[PDB]
């Protein structure tokens, strides 16, 4: 038997805000923060558009001095992992420094930072590389540089697995706590791969939606039009915590995290089986670890990611994992609005998740306009839904054919 | 209840051979595998030697056409991953194949591919990104590309925790048979950062030995001349098994896995604290785990890594955590010989650990000359030890003061 976890603090850098509540009030007004990338020349390239983090002050943070020596990917997820702890009032003391620890991850990590010293390497050789460049690039610094900030001596790590990376983080967190290896940690993701090699690397794949005349349409999961995903940057970051340390100190309660499930699809590199059967295993292991029959669930946020084979194979997984209560349960894609954060998608519609616990509401799939062929769920089509959500799925999926699902329920 | 957790195959690339039993035998020769790299020319650099895996044939494993688009991390991770399975000699079928998960890190990853696809967009543009640099650079794509071949449909995973990964790897992938979540797990690392990014990053942060004259000599760990660690390519993979499975198919055991031990620093992104006191808070904590006394502890395979404040860290966390017992236990660095194999540095030092207990010999620190003040243990300068082992403890420390512990007994 496992120790309870619940969900206390919450942060976020999004496409649609600089925090959880603006973000939030994005996601349920259905607006889109996806737009023409600015301060870069992408003329040779076929995309020029997705979710960039807009006015982020680093020095709300950190000094110029800390913030030059980090990525950008490091920096949202600091902020992220900062506004998360100062949310949920925990008090780091020597007496419980050592039961909290950090597993923040990334999916592709430092590529702005490893262009620049590139740039710098070609056109002036390896003396003009930055001493900062390996532990300013890799991923495990947002955990690194928050655990020496902040004094936490607890389990510290980065989990990366491309765009499930957020979903693995929160989840191996919590089987953390649940097994007592620490009492608190900091878990979720950052990404900041809107550069020539992000943009250039998936464009080169035709993975990229190249609907460069309308950016905020771009993204339109299960629609008949979809032509890939949109290229999005920032962070989210949970305070997971132990249900009676959460209790003694009285901290504030958002959800309880029952269950995490994981499989391969053991398929292909880049696309997902036609039937979905990977996602299927998966979203039925987490509810078995939450000892949840499928009928309980009522809320999805999908992986949904405007791809033409990903977005019909996840509703193939949804129908054989929940039959006819696929059709009474509600399932969204939230990256309709935010596009597709990579490693830190699975923390911030984990938090997405929460909040539609919180608030009792299904947030919208925008540019749902046309459904295609067996798409013909309650896919939550253009505006939010209030409704009774007791429990909520969150799905991320992978390069590899690497799955996540994360089960959360009302606390009380 | 916890299941216990033994290992039934290992698997190797290291630069002292292409396999377990030829990079084992080069360590109880005192070999070492350091050379001037020849894959570049690094005549700008003030580091021009590593240790490079030599005559490695990636079609022993992969097609040519699928090998061209894989970073040579990938390559190395997945020869050793198939080296392990095989010499587990587990059959995948229907009946288990969600049974068997993989997690497989590295520190930097497809850094090569990275910096070849960097070139080619400053020097072309964006449209000679080759379709294949996201999947084929990624870190998560061991675990992927490994569950593809051989049909794993278990956890599914990879830790990016710098020069700890090998450790966190085997660490968490144990945790996942110890409480259910697999029978089986395929966990390592694979390493190959001998690029231009990789030897000008560690050397603009003076982190690299700048021995040239005799690169066999550079890595020698406690010895008082130590200038900074040997930058080495490489691969270290392990089959761990619950008990119970292994038993009932009869598979040779080569040791279990009784401990694992995480712990932050929170002092420093690039060293430890003098006093080692992270890598204390770890040992303990790995000890705590395996339920043993610090006395039954006969050898330490140490991180040991030929830097100034590192390697006088770890003797001082060993006499804080043995007291007068860390002059009965033997102590030794293989990165003596190997040199610094970063996120793979885990992964080979645990199969090493593993062999120590098969044929009771602790390996030789080579190099160590003159032992540097305090450095007073036994330490096997030089030459191989005969002698008792029943529990063997490897040691890993990262930048962001990301520690790691496992502790391996002798199974009866
Ligand atoms: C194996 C696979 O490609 N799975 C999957 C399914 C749907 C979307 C995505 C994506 O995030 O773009 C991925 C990665
Ligand atoms: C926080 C820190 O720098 N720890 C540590 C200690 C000793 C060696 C090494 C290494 O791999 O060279 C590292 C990374």
């Amino acid at each position: 038997s496992r120790r309870r976890v619940v969900i206390t603090g919450m942060g976020m850098l999004s496409p649609l805000g600089l925090d959880v509540p603006s973000s939030w009030e994005g996601i349920l007004a259905g607006r889109s923060g996806i737009a023409p990338i600015e301060h870069m020349d992408l003329s040779a390239y076929s995309t020029r558009f997705g979710g960039s983090v807009k006015g982020f002050n680093v020095e709300e943070y950190l000094s110029a001095k800390e913030a030059r020596k980090l990525d950008l990917f490091i920096q949202y997820g600091l902020a992220a992992s900062f506004q998360a702890v100062r949310d949920s009032g925990l008090e780091v003391t020597d007496a419980n420094r050592e039961r909290i620890g950090v597993s923040m991850g990334s999916g592709i990590g430092g590529l702005t930072n490893i262009e620049n010293n590139c740039r710098s390497l070609f056109e002036q050789g390896p003396r003009r590389i930055s001493p900062f460049f390996v532990p300013g690039s890799i991923i495990n610094m947002v955990s690194g540089f928050l655990s020496i900030h902040l004094g936490l001596q607890g389990p510290n790590y980065a989990l990366t697995t491309a765009q499930t990376t957020g979903t693995h983080s929160i989840g191996m967190a919590a089987r953390n706590i649940a097994y007592g290896e620490a009492d608190v940690m900091v878990a979720g993701g950052s990404e900041m791969a809107a550069c020539g090699l992000g943009l250039g690397g998936f464009g080169a794949a035709r993975a990229l939606s190249t609907r460069n005349d309308e950016p905020t349409r771009a993204s339109r999961p299960w629609d008949r039009d979809r032509d890939g995903f949109v290229l999005s940057d920032g962070s989210g970051a949970l305070v997971l915590e132990e249900l009676e340390h959460a209790r003694a100190r009285g901290a504030r309660i958002y959800a309880e995290l029952v269950g995490f499930g994981m499989s391969g699809d053991a398929f292909h590199m880049t696309a997902p089986p036609e039937d979905g059967a990977g996602a299927a295993r998966c979203m039925k292991n987490a509810l078995r670890d939450a000892g949840l029959d499928p009928r309980q669930v009522d809320y999805i946020n999908a992986h949904g990611t405007s791809t033409p084979a990903g977005d019909i194979a996840e509703i193939a997984a949804v129908k054989s994992v929940f039959g006819e209560h696929a059709h009474a349960l509600s399932m969204s894609s939230t990256k309709s609005m935010t596009g597709h954060l990579l490693g830190a998608a699975g923390a911030v519609e984990a938090i997405f998740s929460v909040l539609a616990l919180r608030d009792q509401v299904a947030p919208p799939t925008i540019n749902l306009d046309n459904p295609d062929e067996g798409c013909d769920l309650d896919l939550v089509a253009h505006e939010a839904k209030p409704r009774k959500i007791d429990v909520a799925l969150s799905n991320s999926f992978g390069f590899g054919g690497t799955n996540g699902t994360l089960v959360f329920r009302r606390f009380a």
